[PDB]
């Protein structure tokens, strides 16, 4: 046997850190989950019992406490970039450390309509995400997303024209309920390593609130065809906002909300123009994923 | 044997409603989890296979979607005090109900500054709950609570002076971080039944924005000599602003930040007031508890 | 204001523990998640800012782990029973403990049909749990669970005979699938401190191995009327095995299987005699609860 | 912009099926959870709002439940393979189909020494699964796994000899507790359609066996030097005995339980040697991966 692959390090490490401006008073916290895991010449710690070749993961966990002491942990993107790049520079054996990071919100409260120095509330269990792989000779791979956006909209969905066959009950709908949990990715052209990344520092945080805001916008105002036609000009537009981001993936679940026939009580009507009272369906769900690039095709277009 | 208590029913009963203004567009959302539980004479269902007695779980499952679709469901006290009185008064041999709901958040979207007319966000898995007891021949009794509200702030929040024997390694401290996730419920009196509650409709919206509006000044507000104490000026707020509530309670974890030593690196300074990267415990927690009533006492007070 | 209730503790304490017999090599291990919490003259800590009430949560953990090495942490009635009296001993304002205890599945693996002295695998979900009350001036009253207990059976369940109304839609049927997650409780004659459990140690696996054994079988054997017919079956067996007892609780959902209609493609037949593929229904489910004790009527049996 | 990738179906599909042997009375329940995701010439569903090339995600779910009714549920990899190849067999335009397979424990029950014909119990949550890649003239590429495999060993467990510099703090030790939870998988020689399945049809279950008595046996009894080491003799073990396999990956997480120094407490002694209580962390853990294939190197081996 031989080891093909390996990767190992610490996973679901809690991380808190506050800013405190002694001027102003004004607080402000950041609380994120990390994961490192490395790569490099540690083939023999599996078939030779040889531990010297490990970088112990406790010393990968001491190390994230120490970078977020000694370092800026926002953007997420910078953060896990300065971690990754620190692993393959300061261990000569070790070729690749992958850094992905959850960041989880605290957004400051207003308390008679004033922003509140020092307390915070987690306004949404949604996400913002980094995944850092950081490659010796092969610079700073960065995906950057959100998730567990949490939408509904009660009309403007629609689903009809699908394909039909002996397998199919589907009714069409030209008025529907769509409701989805949004994870949706932007990844960035590669950097050359960790001044490429401060070079561009600013577009993290502009490019995450143009995804979010493109989101929501095009979710709420698209006469939705079907997730698929929507999700894509999500995409199309973001690509378009950001010329240093190469694709844009979408993975959305589509949360089925079910009619309901009460018609058996009563005479009672509660389908199509009368349908007020739905069940939302746990499972199955539809799940729908695109990754849109910018074109390259210039005959049969 | 005997049976000594017996109730039964239907649980994660998940209901969405929409209500459509055809005049202005403006639709809203509503949806819930709802668990209907029934007492009465029952027991031979248990002792005797007799069936006859039961109220099939799947009719009350019916029952829930016809009581939505024929009757408001906000505020949710009202629609499951519709829905208990129901159930003790179609069948004789039913004697009560109790029903749970959940409500879950969908806020209206705001696009480009404006309220969006369809188009919604889960923007906290914060809840809005009520249990309502429909007892025939007792009246209507409503707990009412918010769940889920996880706030933190990051100074002024203390804990000293507690007991110390030899049991005790935890340091007094005078700045902390303090963070929970608010379990609050007031108990109404009793309503004789459906028309008392009806009489008060509009407190029950008004009560729950009372206790989420007190919860979170006081919260930010109290430079907090324990959860006990802040959690107690709380109560006392909520019970001065509604006279129709009885008692109110709170269950507050206390999900401790940990201070992490990094001296030992290079001398580096992470405690006390060089505290800036911090370690969340998921566990253990501390868990307070209390309810606060109104003071009977003239003596020794 | 005042307060009318108040507890306080810590929760989520995670407890692991080694047996180690040096003359054989057998290791046996024991893991179990505790919350204490306390009672007693403390509501100067909510209303006076009191802290020298308080035994920290913090010192209650610490307590945890040192009774745990000082004592035998099973069976857990008595772990919990020396625990609570503990607090209710060595603090005299402290007047109740309210210990309960969940107990994690580590069962002893076989391997090339041999037990293994120091290898184990969590074999189940299932839990076995307690809640020790002690009760300063009135003993110790415990009820002990098992939970998490998932079962199945393909036929040898019925339910036909339930009441039928406008409300009913549910098809009698003489042959389903009966599928729950067994929560059983049975509680104990009080006991007047720490001796008397002590007296009664062996009954409290007895017990639980007799309730684990009279579920199992009842479930299998019993050619079900109801989940309601089934379940006090179970409750009079147990009830008649263990004096000390006085109530056994049952709370068991019913996770329906609902047959799937086939027949509009290609006439397919999966209904009723020729029912092969179910949909697991996750949500939502019935509920079916009970408590059972002693019989005391003398006429109008 | 253009479509780079893009796949869609069902998730979640909830399906049990029961074999009944009329002769014998004996029943077997079969349950899965099931995800089909499709890809092909699907792009216009997304760019031009063409849904004639959509396979409707609910005629996708009627269509797992039809092959379930019309095939073998079993072994998880030939019901996978059925199903991938009805997708592209039937629609020209369809061109791979993603088929994964969660497959739930539904163990027999033995009552009184005795296997019942018709109860079953879930008596893991560990999991069997497979992910079945139908690729149209690239035949079909299955890996199979087990995970949710939960186990402790309370001794012979070491990790000494890694590297130590100045983001170093752990202690060296001879005698650890090692608790994972296991996920193994091999990938299966690539097949060249159905009926090449169909020929290892034992081959599946058989193999399943040996990686599950292969991880026991080695957890079991390897004194082990790390993770690292023990994960590789395992993955060795599985290649030796099945030549139809190419690679083995093992993810396993490092479950820490922490010694507890309480020295400071009436001198108790409960490290190194007398360590008998600990604490679980439930975070953060180590995570350790490799992938092992078999070895093609002819010098400095
Ligand atoms: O995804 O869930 C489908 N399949 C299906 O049955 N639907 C109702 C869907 N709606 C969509 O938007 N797209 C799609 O492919
Ligand atoms: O609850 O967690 C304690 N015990 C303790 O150790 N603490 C740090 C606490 N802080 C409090 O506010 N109150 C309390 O009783
Ligand atoms: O509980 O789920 C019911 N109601 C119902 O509709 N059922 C199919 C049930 N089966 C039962 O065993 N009992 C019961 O009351
Ligand atoms: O993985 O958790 C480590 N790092 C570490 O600190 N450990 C205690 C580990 N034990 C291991 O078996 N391997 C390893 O790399």
């Amino acid at each position: 046997s031989a080891v093909k692959a390996a990767r190992y390090g610490k996973d679901n490490v809690r991380v808190y850190k506050v800013h405190k401006d002694e001027k102003t008073g004004v607080q402000t916290v950041y609380e994120m989950t990390v994961c490192v895991l490395l790569e490099g010449e540690i083939e023999t710690s599996y078939t030779k019992a040889d531990n010297s070749v490990i970088v112990a993961t406790d010393s990968i966990k001491n190390t994230i406490y120490i970078t977020a002491k000694q370092n800026p942990v926002t953007p997420p993107e910078l953060f896990g970039s300065i971690l990754g790049t620190h692993f393959i520079e300061k261990y000569n054996h070790i070729h690749a450390a992958h850094v992905n990071i959850v960041c989880h919100r605290w957004t400051r409260m207003d308390i008679d309509g004033k922003p509140h120095p020092h307390s915070f509330i987690r306004d949404s269990e949604e996400k913002r995400n980094v995944q850092v792989d950081v490659v010796e000779g092969k610079g700073i791979d960065i995906k950057s997303s959100l998730s567990g956006l949490t939408v509904l909209k009660s009309t403007n969905s629609q689903f009809w024209g699908f394909l039909r066959d002996e397998y199919t009950t589907l009714k069409e709908t030209w008025d529907r309920i769509l409701s989805t949990d949004v994870d949706a990715t932007w990844q960035w052209k590669n950097f050359s390593g960790l001044q490429e990344v401060r070079s561009h520092v600013p577009k993290f945080d502009a490019t995450w609130a143009t995804a979010r805001e493109v989101t929501l916008k095009t979710f709420a105002e698209d006469n939705s065809a079907s997730v698929q036609a929507t999700m894509y000009k999500m995409a199309e537009q973001i690509l378009a906002r950001q010329q240093l981001i190469e694709t844009v993936e979408y993975s959305l679940p589509n949360k089925h909300y079910f009619e309901i026939d009460l018609s058996w009580h009563k005479g009672l009507q509660n389908t199509g123009k009368n349908a007020e009272v739905f069940a939302p369906q746990s499972d199955p769900n539809g799940l729908i994923k695109c990754t849109v690039g910018r074109s390259s095709l210039k005959s049969k277009l």
